[PDB]
Formats: structure tokens, sequence, C-alpha cells
């Protein structure tokens, strides 16, 4: 119900290309049962680097469109903040946005960044009194098979993040992410994840999966769990709330 990893903002990263596919894909993600939608469009250097004033302009006009979906159709504002150490002062100075304005910053990293590097920036992060929200977990090696980490990541004040798509069982067939979706299995069972998100770029390559993740939390580990992963959590990250 409430999904605060979204690539919705057009001509501005790696997701929709024309207003066009952006009403489609909030039109995809509405009618999955989503009400809230935060934009974290990517702030990454050397990757992603769109001036801020062009995302929060694209953005605009998405919450514009929003209302040709439906009228209780939330987007809040956000960013998908990929560490580097600019990102500390950006913050600072909030240049940078946070979730929906609250203290909560989405933080992405590296496949193969060092847990050490992890466990720096985001101590660095909450040194500036923000909350980090550790981007889909199940990405970093770093972290695979580690609860004692992920443990100590959440102990010192980080919240966690789990894509849709790793939720669903691997296919029989032409499963590409596999690996990706035995570590969210592994981080659910040990009950370490504060919230399941969509990541949602495209209708194609990448569509979001809550409607289909949620049930199967439903299945495996409850309804109140999917509940408080789903809405929940979100809700209170969305209106700047203790966790
Ligand atoms: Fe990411
Ligand atoms: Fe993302």
């Amino acid at each position: 119900m409430i999904d605060i990893h979204s690539h919705i903002v057009f001509d501005v990263d790696d997701g929709p290309k024309s207003r066009e596919e952006s009403k489609a894909l909030l039109a995809e993600s509405y009618r999955q049962g989503v009400r809230t939608i935060v934009s974290t469009s990517h702030r990454r250097k050397g990757m992603f680097e769109t001036p801020e004033e062009k995302i929060a302009e694209n953005f605009l006009q998405v919450r514009e469109i929003a209302k040709e979906v439906a009228s209780d159709l939330v987007i809040a504002y956000g960013a998908e903040i990929y560490y580097t150490p600019d990102v500390l002062d950006k913050l600072e100075k909030k240049r940078i946005p946070t979730l929906n304005d609250s203290r909560y910053a989405l933080i992405e990293f590296s496949m193969n960044t060092p847990y050490r590097d992890i466990h720096s920036a985001l101590s660095k992060i909450l040194m500036l009194g923000i909350t980090p929200v550790i981007a889909h977990i199940e990405r970093y090696d770093a972290l695979e098979n580690n609860e004692k980490r992920v443990r100590e990541l959440i102990d010192m004040g980080c919240y966690t993040q789990v894509n849709s798509s790793h939720v669903l069982k691997p296919k029989l067939f032409g499963e590409r992410y596999k690996f990706m979706k035995k570590r969210a299995q592994y981080f659910l069972e040990q009950d370490l994840v504060h919230v399941i998100a969509s990541d949602m770029h495209n209708l194609d390559g990448r569509p979001p999966h809550m409607a289909e993740a949620y049930d199967l939390v439903t299945q495996k580990y409850g309804e109140a769990k999917a509940q408080e992963l789903f809405i929940d959590n979100p809700r209170k990250i969305v209106m700047d709330q203790l966790i």
C-alpha cells in the first residue's frame, strides 16, 4: 500500500523516458493497491548526475499526472542516494532530498562494497541526524547470510529495505535473480526487513511486484507482517515517525 522506493520521474535516470511512461507506471502501481509512492530517482556520482532542479521539475509534473490516475494517489518526493562522500555535505545542507522531507534518507551501495565501507558511510550519515533506510539489502555481497552484520546496522539506527521482485519464488525457467531471491528470503526469515518497496522503473524488465510480494509474505510470514512491511513501516517513514 505504501511504496517508498521508485523510479517514476521521466527523463532523469534509468526510469521512464516520457510523461506517458510515467503515467502507465503509476497506473500499474495503483492497480496493485499502492496508494502512496515516494519518488526516489537516482542521485549517483558518475552515473546519474541530472541536476536537482530538473528532477524537481519533472517530479511536479508527475505529481500532476497522478491526478489523472486517481484522486487518492499521493506522490511524495525523495531520492535514491548512491553513497559517495560528497553526499554528506549535500544532505547536511539539504541539497539532496530525504524521503518526504523526513529524517529518513534512502541510501544505496554497490554489490561489492566492503562491509567496513557500508558501516562507515551509514555511521557518518547517522551523525548528521539522518536515519538511513538501506536500499535493497539483498544486493550487497557483504550482508549475504550475515545476520550479525545486518543486526549491527539496524542496532546503530538503520532500517532495511528489500525489493518486491526478490520476494517472489525463484522461477522454474528463465530465473536470472536466484541469488537475490535467496538473500531476501534469508533476511525475511531472520526478521531483518523493515520495508518492502517497488524499485519500479518500467513495465518491461522492472515493474512493481508489490501485490504479488504482499500475498507471498502474507502466506509465508502472516498478514500482520505483510501489513508491517508494506504499510505500517513505510507510513511511519513517510510521516517522519520513529519505528
Ligand atoms: Fe538501487
Ligand atoms: Fe532504485
